[PDB]
């Protein structure tokens, strides 16, 4: 089983290559995950300069295999069952009255490390909007993810809203549409519909001078 590969603390590598309205950038993340408790600690660095989009808008893009799946639904864990070969994770994210991100990522083990490798393309963004204009608060409003099976492609799908607080009043809406399919061929668990509940805390490394985001996350799956 792929679930075995998560019994301990697992190092996490994240790598994003991004293009939004022609502003190209890269993001690297390193940290570790504990699926037994459902805990992620990661530090992200924009390794090419200033991040041209706000850090919270990338949170969902930047490893649901680390969700704590209890004992009674260790069998609906599609994300772990796909390991080590892993899965493709694709999204479109509509920023209301603004552009959209399209993301394709591969989530897999490379040696002992869980690696989330992402390409991100963003189009139709307003240059003085909340994204390209950096008008969103540095914080997070988590949202639950209702995970439904997708027997057709043999993976799962979800759609959910993320709310970003706008520095001067609004809420910026980020409409997420997600589908996941296994990379490998072997048997994979197809879950009964269930929820993923996530708690995210954003913070800053006082000794770090590059543009960056420290992220602490707790996540659990739930029935009904």
């Amino acid at each position: 089983k792929g679930e075995e590969l998560f019994t301990g603390v697992v190092p996490i590598l994240v790598e994003l290559d991004g293009d939004v309205n022609g502003h190209k950038f890269s993001v690297s993340g390193e940290g570790e995950g504990d699926a037994t408790y459902g805990k992620l600690t990661l530090k992200f660095i924009c390794t090419t300069g200033k991040l041209p989009v706000p850090w919270p808008t990338l949170v969902t893009t930047l490893v649901q295999c680390f969700s704590r799946y209890p004992d009674h639904m260790k069998r609906h864990d599609f994300f772990k069952s796909a390991m080590p070969e892993g899965y493709v994770q694709e999204r479109t994210i509509f920023f209301k009255d603004d552009g959209n991100y399209k993301t394709r990522a591969e989530v897999k083990f490379e040696g002992d490390t869980l690696v989330n490798r992402i390409e991100l393309k963003g189009i139709d963004f307003k240059e003085d909007g909340n994204i390209l204009g950096h008008k969103l608060e540095y914080n997070y409003n988590d949202h639950q993810v209702y995970i439904m099976a997708d027997k057709q492609k043999n993976g799962i799908k979800a759609n959910f809203k993320i709310r970003h607080n706008i520095e001067d009043g609004g809420v910026q809406l980020a409409d997420h549409y997600q589908q996941n399919t296994p990379i490998g061929d072997g048997p994979v668990l197809l879950p009964d519909n269930h929820y993923l509940f996530t708690t995210s805390t954003l913070s800053k490394d006082p000794n770090e001078k590059r543009d960056h985001m420290v992220l602490l996350e707790f996540v659990t799956a739930a029935g009904i």
